[PDB]
């Protein structure tokens, strides 16, 4: 009957499981740490900008926040911000523009274990943004207006390029263009520097390294002026390639509609079930170990804890079905690097011969769950065997994992 409508099914499951472990092994949030010397905080993270004709552009950020004021501030223990960005266009806007929607929430400190400034953020606060830029001598300016609602960690902003054509891609300016609007949970309110610095505010400084291209250097004043929260930025860009991804405008805007098909949910539910061995709706360290062990890895308890904590929204110490859904949705929106895809291929290519033998694919899926037979196995191979060789190579593998 159909080997094909259930080998395509069996493929996704294992593809998703391998991509999910790749994710739990990555550091994708905004890592915050105290900076006693500057009476402030440091941050590091990376941004993925999908390249227009396939590929991903990485942007490594190093951040520094210092209060403008003499007054006391909250110095956090290490935690992270978890961000969802949505970029759109206003259908009635003739000028070069960007509509930004962001949901930001603090996490990273488990349940197993406030400020004067917070007062100013209980309602909806109007925001004003102003940037002067210079990238490789190409100047530009951006003006922004919108609103913040820290109760939900929601931000909404509309930007106009006041100088005409923006010489860099809009996505590259998202992080530059108000972390005081994050939602800190009740258990973590004492770790919120941003709000604690208000109304006098902070200086935000960053260096952003676009891999294989130039960098930005930003300096920003984030403070209240009346009952408006204001962000005034200066950006300087050097060492860009004229033909490159940034100056050459080769980055995607914002593709994939923010919401998932009842079909994609089901696709991810199949994957989720590979880990949720006991069908309780949540993935424990024990469960993650089993999966990893059966993929050849051998992690410590500490590692397992860390992995979970990358995506553990509620701090319970486990990955619940919703948290899994968020994680997978995000992993689907942003492209993986060469190295990441290489790692994924190595799960399968046990001998390291550069070739996924039908033999090796059977081994994998055995150890994982499935009761696949040498007939279904064969059918999978055939589906993305571009060069008819009877084995899957790197290039082949890249297409099979989309
Ligand atoms: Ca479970
Ligand atoms: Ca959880
Ligand atoms: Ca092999
Ligand atoms: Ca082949």
């Amino acid at each position: 009957a159909t080997m094909v409508d259930s080998s395509r099914r069996k493929w996704n499951k294992t593809g998703h499981a391998v991509r999910a472990i790749g994710r739990l092994s990555s550091l994708e949030n905004v890592y915050i740490k105290a900076d006693k010397q500057k009476n402030g905080i440091k941050a590091n993270y990376h941004i993925r900008h999908n390249i227009e004709d396939g590929g991903v552009q990485l942007a490594y950020h190093y951040q520094q926040n210092t209060p403008i004021g003499d007054g006391p501030v909250l110095l956090p223990d290490n935690h992270y911000l978890s961000v969802q960005s949505k970029l759109s266009k206003d259908p009635n806007e003739k000028r070069d523009h960007m509509v930004l929607l962001e949901f930001v929430t603090a996490a990273g400190i488990t349940l197993g274990m406030v400020s004067k400034g917070e007062e100013l953020f209980t309602g909806v606060v109007p925001i004003l943004v102003e940037l002067d830029g210079d990238v490789n001598g190409h100047k530009f300016s951006v003006s922004g207006e919108g609103e913040g609602d820290a109760t939900y960690g929601k931000l909404t902003l509309k930007f106009i390029c006041t100088t005409g054509k923006l010489p860099v891609p809009w996505p590259t300016l998202v992080t530059t263009l108000v972390q005081c609007f994050s939602r800190y949970p009740d258990h973590m309110k004492q770790h919120d520097f941003f709000k604690s610095a208000m109304p006098e505010g902070y200086i935000q400084e960053r260096t952003i390294f676009f891999k294989d291209d130039g960098n930005y250097k930003t300096r920003a004043e984030v403070k209240f002026e009346g009952d408006t929260l204001v962000n005034r930025i200066e950006l300087k860009g050097i060492d860009f390639k004229e033909d490159g991804n940034i100056l050459g405008h080769k980055l995607e805007y914002n593709m994939l509609p923010d919401q998932l098909t009842e079909e994609q949910i089901a696709e991810f539910k199949e994957a989720f079930s590979l880990f949720d061995k006991d069908g309780d709706g949540t993935i424990t360290t024990k469960e993650l170990g089993t999966v990893m062990r059966s993929l050849g890895q051998n992690p410590t308890e500490a590692e397992l804890q860390d992995m979970i904590n990358e995506v553990d929204a509620d701090g319970d110490g486990t990955i619940d079905f919703p948290e899994f859904l968020t994680m997978m949705a995000r992993k689907m929106k942003y492209r993986d690097t060469e190295e990441e895809i290489r790692e994924a291929f190595g799960v399968f290519d046990k001998d390291g011969n550069g070739y996924i033998s039908a033999a090796e694919l059977r081994h994998v899926m055995t150890n994982l769950g499935e009761k696949l037979t040498d007939e279904e196995v064969d059918e999978m191979i055939r589906e993305a065997d571009i060069d008819g060789d009877g084995q899957v190579n790197y290039e082949e593998f890249v297409q099979m994992m989309t």
